[PDB]
């Protein structure tokens, strides 16, 4: 495994996304997840609907819309539905919506998903460096993670009960603190311009391993 990835370099992701009000973490997870499989895929590097999973991967997928969800049950609604539209044509908006998903939109497609075994920052590693972006559950439940600014990030009260959808899109090390690089869907001001440095190889700090996933085209 190389010492250092980083996904951004490779072409791989989209601008960081505002998600409000509405806790559409899980939607925003699942869709950066895919868009590096989809650039991977065909070349092409495109912002999907947020909002269609929102909207449309609703009760059946155990999903609460703006109230929370997951990225697992997200790729599953892709995989069912034959399809997710692209962000252009299915823009986000911040709220609980009826479903409009229409196939004449459809960005990406999703046949299957992988989900990591609990805990195991060195698959995570493997994953990350050889099949993209994974998305993860994070404890972000603490005042630390909200007035983060940069560096590698580390919070002695984190648990490994996870309540927030983010997307690894690498990792490394800063002066030998080794980190996961993680986008957040907080906006371009959150941390460093949208990412967090998280400790990786602290025993699963925050939970940053417990339910990883990705996703395959
Ligand atoms: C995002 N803005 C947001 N996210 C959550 C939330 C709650 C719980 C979560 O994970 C549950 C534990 C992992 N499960 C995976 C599937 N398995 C079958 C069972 C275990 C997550 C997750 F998936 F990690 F991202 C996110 C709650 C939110 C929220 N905004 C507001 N609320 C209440």
């Amino acid at each position: 495994l190389p010492d250092s990835v980083d996904w951004r370099e490779k072409g791989c992701v989209t601008e960081v996304k505002y998600q409000g009000s509405c806790g559409a973490c899980w939607a925003f997870s699942a869709v950066g997840a895919l868009e590096a499989q989809l650039k991977l895929k065909t070349g092409k590097l495109v912002s999907l609907s947020a909002q269609n999973l929102v909207d449309c991967s609703t009760e059946k997928y155990g999903n609460k819309g703006c109230n929370g969800g997951f990225m697992t049950t997200a790729f599953q609604y892709i995989i069912d539905n034959k399809g997710i539209d692209s962000d252009a044509s299915y823009p986000y908006k911040a709220m609980d919506q009826k479903c409009q998903y229409d196939s004449k939109y459809r960005a990406a497609t999703c046949s299957k998903y992988t989900e990591l075994p609990y805990g195991r920052e060195d698959v995570l590693k493997e994953a990350v460096a050889n099949k993209g972006p994974v998305s993860v559950g994070v404890d972000a439940r603490h005042p630390s993670f909200f007035l983060y600014r940069s560096g590698v990030y580390y919070e002695p009260s984190c648990t490994q009960n996870v309540n927030h959808g983010v997307l690894v899109v690498g990792y490394g090390d800063l002066n030998g603190k080794e980190y996961w690089l993680v986008k957040n869907s907080w906006g371009h001001n959150f941390g460093e311009e949208g990412y967090i440095r998280m400790a990786r190889n602290k025993g699963n700090h925050c939970g940053i391993a417990s339910f990883p996933s990705y996703p395959e085209i």
